[PDB]
């Protein structure tokens, strides 16, 4: 079954967190510094922005060749992409390597969302970055850049697996931020500043 089969290797690959295995290859708990997380933002923070970056370059193919082999080979319009998308993003949330804890699936998203479209990914990517460069917290960012890219998949007229797909994810996502939104609610959510361009 290819469209099965599929699934499960979206799932298995996206369960490789990379900021993870970097980190403890590095020699570092991400679990103990920062948010905790194990995306790029808590990586920067650990390890400086070059292993920052380099996570969020494979967190994002996690999720877009996995995309892009459903789209090609199933089609904009097939489940096998919904569940393929899904499939990466609770992989990367829940990881079966790594006792099922995981990060928030932004970046992972950010690839589903470029094999579907790319022009949806550019407009969102704009979002999120309008909104750290005037607000300068990366989780509000993320969150309306994740809103937003739901909003373009709507205002686009794509079809209803790709929408069910966005909203799932979305809705992921948003659940996996609750405790940055009450740490944005409380003033106590990192803010990045000039200590960052000084000491990053
Ligand atoms: C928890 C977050 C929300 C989750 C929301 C959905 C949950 C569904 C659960 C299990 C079934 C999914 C497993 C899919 C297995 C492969 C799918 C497949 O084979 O699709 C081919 C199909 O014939 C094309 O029409
Ligand atoms: C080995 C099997 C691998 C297969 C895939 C494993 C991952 C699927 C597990 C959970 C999906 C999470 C979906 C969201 C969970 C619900 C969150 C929630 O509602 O939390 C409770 C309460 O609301 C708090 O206030
Ligand atoms: C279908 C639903 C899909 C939803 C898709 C949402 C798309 C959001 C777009 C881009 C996020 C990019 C975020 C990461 C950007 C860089 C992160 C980083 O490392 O920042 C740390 C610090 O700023 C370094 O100094
Ligand atoms: C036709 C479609 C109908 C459905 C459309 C749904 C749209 C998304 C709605 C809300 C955001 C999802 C996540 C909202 C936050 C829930 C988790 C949270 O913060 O809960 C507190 C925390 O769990 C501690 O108890
Ligand atoms: O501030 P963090 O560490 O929770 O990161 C929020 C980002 O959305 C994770 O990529």
């Amino acid at each position: 079954g290819s469209a099965l089969f599929l699934v499960i290797f979206a799932y298995l690959l996206g369960s490789i967190t990379f900021g993870e295995v970097i980190a403890k290859l590095k020699g570092v708990d991400l679990r103990n510094v920062g948010s905790g997380n194990v995306g790029a933002t808590n990586v920067t923070r650990a390890l400086g922005k070059k292993y920052g970056v380099l996570v969020f370059f494979l967190d994002f193919l996690k999720g877009f060749i996995p995309a892009l082999i459903a789209v090609k080979s199933f089609g904009i319009d097939s489940w096998v992409l919904t569940f393929t998308g899904l499939a990466s993003v609770l992989g990367h949330m829940y990881p079966v390597f790594f006792g099922f804890k995981g990060g928030k699936g932004v970046a992972t998203a950010l690839g589903v969302v470029f094999a579907v479209s790319p022009s949806v990914a550019l407009f969102s990517f704009l979002v999120w970055l309008g909104i750290f460069l005037w607000k300068r917290y990366v989780s509000l960012a993320s969150i309306t850049a994740t809103i937003s890219a739901f909003l373009f998949l709507f205002v686009a007229g794509y079809p209803v697996n790709v929408l069910f797909m966005a909203i799932v994810i979305g809705a992921l996502i948003i659940y996996r931020h609750r405790e940055n939104i009450n740490r944005l609610l409380t003033g106590r959510e990192h803010r990045f500043g000039t200590l960052e361009v000084l000491f990053q």
